[PDB]
């Protein structure tokens, strides 16, 4: 019967899309960097 | 002597009494369950 249209099903996917968006990281190494500093401030000694 | 009941002791049971309830599921059997449904709407086919 043509009438099985009325208990037709919908499928949702479990595969998610994250709209566009950056990564970030992209100025990573693009300036002086110093790793695993400890404190609330670093102090850069500079010289005239 | 008649004073060692200046030293008894008194007992508190551990097992508890509940003021008088149903215990729910009454109702389970006397209507159609379907178990582990997902979604926030679940569709219930019907043939003539």
């Amino acid at each position: 019967s043509l009438a099985l249209s009325q208990i037709e099903i919908q499928q949702f996917l479990s595969e998610a899309h994250a709209e566009f968006q950056s990564e970030g990281f992209l100025l990573q190494g693009a300036v002086r960097t110093k790793s695993g500093t400890k404190g609330s401030i670093v102090h850069f000694p500079v010289f005239g």
